[PDB]
């Protein structure tokens, strides 16, 4: 396989606090975590560097490895392909870093079908009303999108109860509380990443 | 029918500028536009008032008028129903106001099936790259959600070319330019709303 710390799959409804928890996790563990570099077929832009911003490849090569099952997520628009390869995730693992995969539910099931063996964590709000208060606070939603988000979050919370889907489900009632649970769930992989 | 100004249906990819255009439209035309008040079956919260924040009704009543085809959009979570009724839209029209319907593509087709006769306007970015620059600027997206938004916006731009779907398609290259086109498209309904 690929030796190194197991990746972490982070999922949950938008606005529940998984970004706030992740930012604190990174700021308190520099050199421990990493993010996979995406593949694309579009042209590089000023300042971009291969292997850091993207892996720049041809459409023929990218399509070949999509068919080979490498890509846990991929999309296409304006004739250019984009995606995240399991090989790019293993490349972070090879550097003795915990690769962080912040994905929705469809991404979880795509990762479940690969040879990757990550830890699956769901960050859920304590209630739909708290999530509504959270979403109304950031002032990003119409009435249509706010209600659509709350309804979609309900199905997200319900699918989180599916047996074996997630290793850890964190209810973000208190942030300091939720963050401590996140660290404890990752404590063994953090220790492995702390090795040379 | 219901006499008064025709409602306006505003659609387009998130981040293309339809909220910025709408805010300027409201701030330069007070008393001219209005927003429909939604129906819900949930309990009122502190400070909320019937007929202003929501129309509070029973589940039996709301289900009856959903089956009657009143609701251009509706959703349910935690045992409570939410939705926008064509009657609430006509109630804004009855006050000689232009009712603003800011909805996605599915909302457009739901409105198309009612007795409402609004003006259908699509606000599109000049390119997907401009939209990406716009989305990256507001710092709300993961890499997964950013690419998903760009791909979804491509299908949104493509469906905007569907014959007869939209009365006006506004390409938001320059904001002052796009806003002037928005005012001109609504100039006759604004004049009607300016009548007593
Ligand atoms: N721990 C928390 N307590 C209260 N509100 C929160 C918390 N975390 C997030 N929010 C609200 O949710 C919004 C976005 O949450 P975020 O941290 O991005 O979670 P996610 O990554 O799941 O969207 C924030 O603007 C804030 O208003
Ligand atoms: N006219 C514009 N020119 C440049 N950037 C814009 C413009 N309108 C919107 N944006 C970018 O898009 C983001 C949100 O756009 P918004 O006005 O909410 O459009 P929408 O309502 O379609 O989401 C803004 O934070 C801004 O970065």
């Amino acid at each position: 396989h690929m030796s190194g710390p197991r990746p972490v799959v982070l999922s949950g409804p938008s606005g529940a606090g998984k970004s706030t928890l992740l930012k604190r996790l990174l700021q308190e563990h520099s050199g421990i975590f990493g993010f996979s570099v995406s593949h694309t077929t579009r042209n590089p832009r000023p300042g971009e560097e291969n292997g850091k911003d993207y892996y720049f490849v041809t459409r023929e090569v990218m399509q070949r490895d999509i068919a080979a099952g490498d890509f846990i997520e991929h999309a296409e628009f304006s004739g250019n392909l984009y995606g995240t390869s399991k090989v790019a995730v293993q490349a972070v693992q090879a550097m003795n870093r915990i690769c962080v995969l912040d994905v929705d539910l469809q991404g979880v099931r795509n990762i479940k079908a690969t040879d990757l063996r990550p830890i699956y964590i769901s960050v859920q709000p304590p209630s739909l009303h708290v999530l509504e208060q959270r979403l109304r606070q950031r002032n990003t939603e119409t009435e249509e999108s706010l209600v659509k988000r709350l309804a979609a979050a309900q199905a997200d919370m319900e699918s989180s109860k599916e047996p074996g889907l997630f290793d850890v489900v964190i209810i973000n009632d208190s942030l300091d509380q939720a963050y401590a649970e996140l660290k404890e769930a990752l404590s063994e992989e953090i220790k492995k990443a702390q090795r040379t």
